[PDB]
């Protein structure tokens, strides 16, 4: 029944080609499935403790119950044979970080504004499946070459994570709101580390000493003032992903209100 989603795939049909990742207890690779598509696939290899299976199994139940544009898809599990292995599609533009670092400048607003209602509507997906994700990060996000952006999870940030879950382990949706605020200064400046070289306790120290990342160069006011909400203190004052995703989908529809630039604070004076 925790399969109950999920089509179980005969191991004939998969060919693991080479490791892209190590999971709890097993390796991820990069491979092909033939129904050939190229396929990523995660392996719980022998020697897995029953909390490892538990944990395995279960993942891929959930997987197989998310149907969503934006979360990453499940093409099946294999659970009769060993290794065990759980299947993705696979991505070729990669992960959203490593991408929009080596795309610096390469888009338009509108592009990377639609890239955040896509993760947006995705979040709002889980959030209403009732799915927590705690780990929401451009690492863990993969991009199509529709720049259609799928929510994923690698596994493993204090950086991203909101104040209540670092301090006493308090993960919800309004957590996960925190990080994707985080998630849409990561796309407006093209995958900056965000506080730069502030260490993981000054990072803390700040936001409870009320700092806030500044805006990115050439950001709407509009997302700026939307993620700066993302980052309240106060857990229940952040907006839901309802709001995100509303707020994010008109901006988009009625686009000239994204040409309107909240102001950028240049760390570097230069006269001439
Ligand atoms: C195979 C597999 C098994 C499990 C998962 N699980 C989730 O994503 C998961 C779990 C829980 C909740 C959710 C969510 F709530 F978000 F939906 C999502 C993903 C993939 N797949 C991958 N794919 C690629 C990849 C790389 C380059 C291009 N394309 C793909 N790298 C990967 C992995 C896994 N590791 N690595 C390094």
């Amino acid at each position: 029944a925790v399969l109950k989603f999920t089509t179980e795939i005969h191991p004939s049909c998969v060919t693991r080609q080479k490791v892209i990742g190590a999971g709890e207890f097993g390796e991820v690779y990069k491979g092909m499935l033939k129904t050939e598509v190229p396929v990523a696939i995660k392996t719980l290899k022998a020697g897995y403790t029953e909390k490892q299976r538990v944990d395995f199994l279960g993942e891929a139940g959930i997987m197989g119950q998310f149907s969503h544009h934006n979360i990453i898809r499940l093409e099946g599990v294999i659970s009769k044979y060993k290794p065990m292995m759980i299947i993705t599609e696979y991505m070729e533009n990669g992960a959203l970080d490593k991408f929009l670092r080596e795309k610096d400048g390469e888009f338009s607003v509108l592009q990377l504004v639609g890239m955040l209602r896509g993760i947006a509507a995705g979040m709002k997906y889980l959030a209403n499946m009732n799915y927590v994700h705690r780990d929401l990060a451009a690492r863990n996000i993969l991009v199509n070459s529709n720049l259609v952006c799928k929510v994923s999870d690698f596994g493993l940030p204090i950086r991203w994570t909101a104040p209540e879950a670092i301090s006493y382990r308090k993960f919800t949706s309004a957590s996960d709101v925190w990080s994707f605020g985080i998630v849409m200064w990561e796309v407006m400046t093209y995958g900056e580390r965000p506080y730069w070289e502030l260490s993981n306790h000054e990072v803390m120290k700040a936001i409870n000493d009320g700092f806030r990342l500044p805006t990115p160069m050439d950001c709407p006011s509009a997302i700026y003032q939307l993620m700066m909400q993302c980052w309240q203190q106060e857990r229940a004052r952040r907006p839901k992903f309802a709001d995100i995703v509303s707020i994010l989908d008109k901006l988009i529809r009625a686009p000239d209100s994204l040409k309107t630039l909240a102001d950028f604070d240049p760390r570097v004076s230069i006269r001439l």
